[PDB]
C-alpha cells in the first residue's frame, strides 16, 4: 500500500481494488510516493523542486481501447482531494482528469492525450480556445500539438485535448462523457477510449494530493 518514487526505482504501476495505479519520477532528481487507500482512492505525495523535476501519481479506470469515447452513454467522475503545492522552483502541479484516445487502427483519427483540469498552481497550459459550460462550470477548451513519449512508444507528434476549469476546486462530480462530446463539437477525431484517471502532476514543485473519494463510472 506504500510506493516510493527517487531512491532506486523512479515508476512503480499497478492495479488494485480494479483500479489502476501508476507513479513516476523522472530521472533528474526527486523523491515521490503513492500511498494507496481502498478503491481509487490515494495519497500523492513529491519533492521535485529542482531543475526539470518530473512526477506524477494517477490512479483509474482502464477501458480497454475498445470503442470510441463518445459511445459511452454517460461517463462519470466524483472526487474529493486535499491538494497543496508547498515549493516552486519556477514550476507548477495540477490535478485533473486524464487518460488517452486510442487511434490504433483507426483511420484519419489522431493519437490523444487529454486533460479535464480542475485545479492548478502557478501555471496550466492554455492555447486559444473557447468557453464552454458543463456541470454548472466554465471550462475554455482547446487543443495542441504534443512531441513525446505516448502510450504505443516513443516520441512521435500526437493531440492533446484540454478542459480547464476556471473556477479551481478540489472536490466534486465530473461529467467526464460531457467534456468528450464538447471536444467532438468542435471537430476534433476522437479514438478509442484507453482511461478515465485522477492524476496528479508536478514540475519542478513539491506537494501533496490527498485523495479520498474517487469514483469512475459508466452508465
Amino acid at each position: 500500500m506504500k510506493f516510493t518514487v527517487g531512491n532506486g526505482q523512479n515508476q512503480h504501476k499497478g492495479v488494485n481494488d480494479g483500479f489502476s495505479y501508476e507513479i513516476w519520477l523522472d530521472n533528474t532528481g526527486g523523491n515521490g510516493s503513492m500511498t494507496l487507500g481502498s478503491g481509487a482512492t490515494f495519497k500523492a505525495e513529491w519533492n521535485a523542486a529542482v531543475n526539470r523535476g518530473n512526477f506524477l501519481a494517477r490512479r483509474g479506470l482502464d477501458f480497454g481501447s475498445q470503442k470510441k469515447a463518445t459511445d459511452y452513454d454517460y461517463i462519470g467522475l466524483d472526487y474529493a482531494a486535499t491538494y497543496k503545492q508547498t515549493a516552486s522552483a519556477s514550476g507548477n502541479s495540477r490535478l485533473c482528469v486524464y487518460g488517452w484516445f486510442q487511434n490504433r487502427g483507426l483511420n484519419g483519427v489522431p493519437l490523444v492525450e487529454y486533460y479535464i483540469i480542475e485545479d492548478w498552481v502557478d501555471w496550466v497550459p492554455d492555447a486559444q480556445g473557447k468557453m464552454v459550460t458543463i456541470d454548472g462550470a466554465q471550462y475554455k477548451i482547446f487543443q495542441m500539438d504534443h512531441t513525446g513519449p505516448t502510450i504505443n512508444g516513443g516520441s512521435e507528434t500526437f493531440k492533446q485535448y484540454f478542459s480547464v476549469r476556471q473556477q479551481k476546486r478540489t472536490s466534486g462530480h465530473i461529467t467526464v462523457s460531457d467534456h468528450f462530446k464538447e471536444w467532438a463539437k468542435q471537430g476534433w477525431g476522437i479514438g478509442n477510449l484507453y482511461e478515465v484517471a485522477l492524476n496528479a502532476e508536478g514540475w519542478q514543485s513539491s506537494g501533496v494530493a490527498d485523495v479520498t473519494l474517487l469514483d469512475v463510472y459508466t452508465t
